[PDB]
């Protein structure tokens, strides 16, 4: 008779659960039963280039309205055990561009069953994803990448059930409360269509982001060692042209070291058929460290011919090097940013 | 006697399944089951020659009848549960040249049910499976591949199951629509056997793709280094010999360079026992750097003698060395495409 | 009656279990059930910048009292076989920041179930968790990080469930034998509060450490390297400006020796965009170094015709630059400290 | 009665399990039960050197009589479903040398139930396993491997279960196919025993393969280069004992060149204590290269002082040398091979 | 009657699990229930300084006594199926210092349940763990690590069951068969005892292992090569010191080649706070190499002013060289061994 009385709350939840078919959809045969969704990220795991995915964790939470589990009598939203789960319909929902995804099982299956007197049922999971995204690298590092999250019922289609933002633009929270180190959540986007496969309709449901990648340690770890090998071999020319050694020992140390500079991107990148921004950036200097060595080489090679020739060579290199590289890296920035 | 009278609608469902028994396939005893398949290829998620195989996640989709789940009075397609799969018949398909695979199970086990008022039963799976391809790299990196999936009975025999292909040459769908950064899809077929084991005859459906790798990779990664290295080796003629650590530095940086790279090469592959092309051309690429050294100490040799040969040889090998090596990879990019 | 009748026993347990019902939590529809929880860690496996996460494995005990257990004629406190814990209610806890989470099975599940003449669950498990610990590297390897454990109840609010730590600031033990390898641990604290989410109030609990990273491995590694370099750069200036190749091969030595110990420190972090100390101390080795190098390469290019000025600017910056660089070392490590 | 009605071959399948006692194995407490077995290796995946184990798929199928199971009236083999393998008794056949195995399990479990009128049961099983093969290196890389697959009876002595090669020698098949890059099945072998252990005697098969090490892989890497190397540096002993620079180049760079062959291979071979054959060539060509460099020392040393000994010393070089190379390859390919 | 009548002896097993309760352990509120212990160590596949753990498989069994798994009339010891292991009480049997342990599950889970007329229970159980070991890597590679097993009922007190090694010190086999590539078993050790938790006393068993590292490869890999460049640099040291661009390139490629020694071996070291032996020796033979090339540096800065003396310093640096490097390494091998 109350509502602290257990034994009335079992009888009440067996009731419900008497001659329940879990096969059937909620209004089968009618109208379609409408799903509303809600996404709360917790977070943003890793976004891997060389798989072209990003790992993604979430509250994904289930809104609709199972008639067959109203109950009358309680005035209570009964939060189940997550094992009762198992008893009830619920939509079979995926992820569309997922490669490894699961629940987490800590310390019991991170799941949520609460009903509510009209029927509503509420179904939460704590699910870790990994999904595929795509990246176009031709303005890598400087590269602005679109991850989306497309979310479909496998096997129901449109006049079977409907799939919603529930919340409008709202649905998805916990944006702006991530921390990717290398990058940054310019925007995000919902959008809910329909798709037509040779089997019908289905719903769809995607969520976008539109992520900035930095620029720190680019800056940091390849774009200044580069400017400093290629000013390195500069102070070439203001040495004195009698010195062969020290200035073809400048010219090879600085394009060995030029060439060993960004070795490290072998690995943290997959392989594409195309030059990036960072390779562009390193070839224009290896090519101009290469004709710091090609002008001493011609120095050397017209050294006897005429004294001050080689003299008038090293003076007009002394600023034609300089401007030019200056001119290549203002049309390089200007370029890409 | 409608169909929204869902209590109607689970009594059929339970004299459907009243007496019906998973172990026995349908028209047991009798003549085979036939099976048509259908394939959806949501993406080939990588391709890797290290341990020979390709991952794959498509929608598979088996079309059969099944006399037994025939309902009368419904004018509807029934979208049960995929849990009701457990309480069915279900052909044993497996994926004969596979090394692991799986079906994916967020929210729930990606699987669809679907069954007709004539008895004919639809079963869709979502499966991510790495298969084994076997490639010739005799011609890496500008070799060709040609990666199978074969579809096989795993118990039953053709005297109890029959495959084919729903829809023809269409029964397989996304096929050009599969992003590769690496390679390209030239063609794929489709293929329908019986081979025979010591326990019979099984039907066979094959999935072929042949595959184009792209060479943008490979020319901005090995090629253009060895190209670049080359020409720095060269670098030496035009040095005055009397110059000898500038000539001694540049051979020996020349020569060490040209093996880092060969090791980096033969440590991104495994042991095949032949000649990769690209092996090839970083042997070759080596050579023409050791033989500006052995040029080098050819100078060194004949200059005891007499001085005007030692510029004479420097000057002809400004010549012969662009030549040689023009030559060479001519006739090496005029064979290997 | 006799505590030896393990008859009388089983006769207990099953009257305790007759007509349990493992959806409903104890004194539904009534007060929240306070559960205590105790954390004893075992060890802290690994603490990962790259991936910024640690591996904990704990004995995670949780204490309620449920009245629908409660037995009386046996004086003893029942500790039963883990498996019964399938068929009890326990709390859905679960942690907050975890990625990977997971109960040891070996030989059987990590998993003690205790139960108490009042009604009093005590409710043990074994966990390796991969708890996601985000770290601020700006004063990176002279950082102290702070890295947290939360513990939430998955689906029941504040009205339902309530968290506490049984024991005060005692309830996590073994928090002093930890051994971690780079780390140290100073400080722990435990938190217990509620937080609000659009489904109502959540208890949480938190269990926080203050680690304080070791430096001597850093000192060792990263800061002697730079100080031998700058000193080695040094010694350039009591050259002679005569030997020019001497003072070359030096400044060449020292530049890219320091830009090649900038990428031995590169290849052990990920890729935050913004400054480390560790970058600060590095870019201010480059700068000395680059100006010994530019100071030579002034001395040569004016010389001969100023031969005193020559030697006195090689004077003063012997007398400067270890000035100079001992003022900035003084004025960076006070700055960390 | 027909085999076309199915409910009578359900009528006799369930009166077949009624009262079946999976805990008995057949004929409990008489003879032991004959369990005979086949193998259809379907490819063997990989062959590490590092893991000192290899990866095998293979169809296993097991042979035994259960009269328990046996049936009338239905004059065919029944090819039951293969989820009835949960509700038989079958064999606790286990692998002794595996590591990490698994049974395929996409679109079902890779199994297959076989029943035959008087009881006889197939039981056949799709397993990948990754089984531990100890290797002797001593002769690597043109080593002969023997790696053997162990099956036992977990539970059962030779009281309760016997096992034989079902088929004789012809019971493992597909081994002429299998495809190995880096090796060549010389030859398999089946063996059956007993084994005795301190609980008491249990039945063993092994099925050995003898593998060959394919030698162009290591001809073309290490034997080839190495050869190259040390004429290359015969070559200086052609130079005048003047040209300090070019002898004392080709010196360091063949030096060089020979560590970076011996680094080459280090990567993808376990830490083994004892020497290689790989070792000793390079060792003998590493010592090689090392005294001409040496040699030519000497002569520079002892040239200013005594010039027709250092000529005399160039000339038996230029004899010694390949005369004693020729010597080493003769010994050390009359000693491995 | 008789033990071939199957009927008999399923109705004396269901006679057996009659009134069984899994949730009680034998002697329930009596005396505790001693459980002796026995391993059959299978190998040890691995043995890893960056996860500090090593990887062990092991045939553990359990021996007990259960008054309630007593059968009459039947003189034979009944090896049941597996799957009754799931009917049975068993010890809350755990391993202390694991990390990651499960049981092989091919072709069925690896356990055996073996029952005595006496009650008498032996449970056989086939483990590969991850045990966790911490290593004193102080000395490497030439130190000796002791790596534990620690065996421990989780929910029972010392009140509740009792662990004993059965046999004695005999109770862990298969320690002499054990192939460890890079590791030698000196020693092993069982140790049994009660260790006092919050909750009262625990019983713990112990299993000990001290390897003795092997000390070859590290001889064949990191300690002959920089010799040979010490060697070289020495080599370096006896060419005429008018050759400059000779000596130069010796000194220059030596230290290199010695800064690139043990790159591959340090990719598979932890980041420990201190400094291994290996680091030290090459630390050493480092600074004898950059000496030999500072001496040869400063020989050629005077070698035009004083040349008398030039000669005496390269005819004393001949033999301090060599002296010097043979007593480091004298106190060196003498210090850690
Ligand atoms: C990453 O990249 C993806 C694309 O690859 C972007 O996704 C697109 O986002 C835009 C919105 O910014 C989507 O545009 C909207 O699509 C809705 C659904 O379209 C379907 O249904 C309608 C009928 O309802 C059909 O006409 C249509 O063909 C589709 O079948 C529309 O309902 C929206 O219409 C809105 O605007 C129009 C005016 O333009 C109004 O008249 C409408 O009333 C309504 O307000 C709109 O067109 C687009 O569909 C998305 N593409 C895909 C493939 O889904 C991501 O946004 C991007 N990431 C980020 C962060 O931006
Ligand atoms: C990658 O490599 C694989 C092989 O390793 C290729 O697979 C082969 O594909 C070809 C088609 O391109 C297949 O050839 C066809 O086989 C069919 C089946 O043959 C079976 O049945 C017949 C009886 O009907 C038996 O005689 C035979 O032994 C087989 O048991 C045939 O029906 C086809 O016949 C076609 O051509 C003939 C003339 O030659 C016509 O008379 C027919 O009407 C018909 O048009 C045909 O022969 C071949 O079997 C496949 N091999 C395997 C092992 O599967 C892939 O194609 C390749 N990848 C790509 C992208 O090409
Ligand atoms: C790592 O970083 C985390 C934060 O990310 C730190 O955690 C914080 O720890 C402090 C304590 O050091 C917490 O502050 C405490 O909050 C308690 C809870 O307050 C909430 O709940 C009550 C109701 O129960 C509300 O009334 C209140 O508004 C809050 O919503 C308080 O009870 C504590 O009060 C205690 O201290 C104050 C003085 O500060 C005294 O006046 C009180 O009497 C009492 O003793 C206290 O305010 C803080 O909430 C934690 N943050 C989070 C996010 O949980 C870790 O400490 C840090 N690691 C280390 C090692 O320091
Ligand atoms: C890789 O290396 C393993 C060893 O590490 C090799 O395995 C051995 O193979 C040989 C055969 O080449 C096996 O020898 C044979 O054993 C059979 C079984 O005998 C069992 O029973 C007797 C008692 O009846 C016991 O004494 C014995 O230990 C066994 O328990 C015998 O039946 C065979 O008999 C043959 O020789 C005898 C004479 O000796 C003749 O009278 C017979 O007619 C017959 O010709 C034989 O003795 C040996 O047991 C295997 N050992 C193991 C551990 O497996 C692999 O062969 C090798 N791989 C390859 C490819 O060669
Ligand atoms: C790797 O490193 C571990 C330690 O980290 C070593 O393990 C230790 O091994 C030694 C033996 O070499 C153990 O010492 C023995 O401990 C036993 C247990 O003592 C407890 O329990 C008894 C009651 O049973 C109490 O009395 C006692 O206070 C402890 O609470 C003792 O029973 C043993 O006694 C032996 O010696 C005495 C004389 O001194 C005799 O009278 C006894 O009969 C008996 O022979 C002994 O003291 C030590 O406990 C182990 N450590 C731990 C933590 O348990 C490993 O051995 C090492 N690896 C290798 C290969 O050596
Ligand atoms: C609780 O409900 C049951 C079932 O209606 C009833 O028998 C029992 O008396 C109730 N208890 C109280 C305290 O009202
Ligand atoms: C729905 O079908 C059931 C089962 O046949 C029947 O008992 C019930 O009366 C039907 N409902 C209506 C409204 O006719
Ligand atoms: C089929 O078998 C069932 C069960 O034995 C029997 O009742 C029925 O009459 C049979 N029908 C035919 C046509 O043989
Ligand atoms: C085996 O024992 C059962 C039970 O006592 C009995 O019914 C049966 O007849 C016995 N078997 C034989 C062959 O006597």
């Amino acid at each position: 008779n109350d509502p602290g009385n257990m034994s009335f709350v079992k009888e009440t939840v067996d009731k419900l659960l008497k001659g329940y078919d879990i096969r059937l959809r909620p209004d089968f045969g009618g109208p379609p039963v409408c799903v509303g969704m809600n996404i709360d990220i917790a977070s943003i795991d890793m976004v891997s280039e060389v798989n072209m995915d990003y790992t993604l964790t979430m509250y994904f939470q289930q809104y609709w309205r199972d008639k067959r589990l109203a109950y009358s009598g309680i005035p209570l939203n009964l939060t189940l055990d997550n094992r009762v789960a198992d008893q009830l319909w619920v939509p079979d929902t995926y992820f569309l561009n997922d490669k490894k995804s699961f629940v987490h099982g800590v310390t019991v299956k991170n799941r949520m069953i609460r009903l509510h007197p009209d029927g509503t049922v509420l179904y939460g999971l704590r699910i870790t994803t990994t999904a595929a995204c795509m990246m176009d690298l031709r303005r890598y590092p400087l590269d602005e990448q679109n991850c989306t999250l497309e979310i479909e019922s496998y096997g129901y289609t449109t006049d079977d059930i409907e799939f919603y933002w529930r919340g409008g633009d709202k649905a998805v929270t916990g944006v702006e409360r991530i921390e990717l180190p290398q990058f940054s959540i310019v925007e995000h986007r919902l959008v809910s269509r329909n798709v037509v496969f040779a089997t019908g309709a289905y719903p769809r449901l995607s969520l976008s982001f539109r992520l900035k990648r930095n620029i720190g340690y680019f800056i940091l770890q390849t774009y200044m060692p580069s400017i400093l090998i290629t000013i390195l071999s500069w102070v070439s020319f203001w040495i004195n042209y009698d010195a062969s050694a020290a200035r073809v020992a400048l010219g090879i140390t600085t394009v060995l070291t030029m060439t060993t500079i960004n070795t490290h991107l072998r690995e943290t990148l997959p392989k594409i058929p195309y030059v990036k921004a960072i390779d562009m950036y390193l070839m224009g200097c290896f090519v101009f460290v290469f004709l710091a060595l090609l002008e001493y080489a011609f120095v050397n090679y017209i050294f006897f011919s005429q004294p001050a020739r080689a003299a008038a060579i090293d003076r007009w290199s002394r600023i034609v090097f300089p401007f030019t590289f200056s001119l290549f890296n203002l049309v390089y920035w200007l370029y890409y940013v």
